[PDB]
This record gives structure tokens, C-alpha cells and sequence, in this order.
């Protein structure tokens, strides 16, 4: 439970990361 | 467990879905 516990909050750290900076770009390149 | 390794799963399962998703418009839109 605490292996996966740590991981969906690196995870979740990063989903949003990934959806932000793919979309940042996007906006910002066309 | 189920929420953390349903979501583990998804997430993870996002975290290379825009993880490689970023790369290629890196080598896209570039």
C-alpha cells in the first residue's frame, strides 16, 4: 500500500506536468 | 487498494501517455 501510495503522488506530480507543459507548447507553438 | 492501483495503473498509464505524447510534438511542432 505505501510502495503505490508514494507512486500515484509522483505520478499525479507529473500527469498534470505532462498535460500542462504538452498543452503550454501548444498554445505557444500553434 | 483499488483506488491506488486502479489509478496507479491509469496514471502510470498517462505518464507515458503524454510522456511520450511531449516527446514527439518536441519533434512535431519543434
Amino acid at each position: 500500500l505505501e510502495a503505490v501510495r508514494r507512486k500515484i503522488r509522483s505520478l499525479q506530480e507529473q500527469n498534470y506536468h505532462l498535460e500542462n507543459e504538452v498543452a503550454r507548447l501548444k498554445k505557444l507553438v500553434g
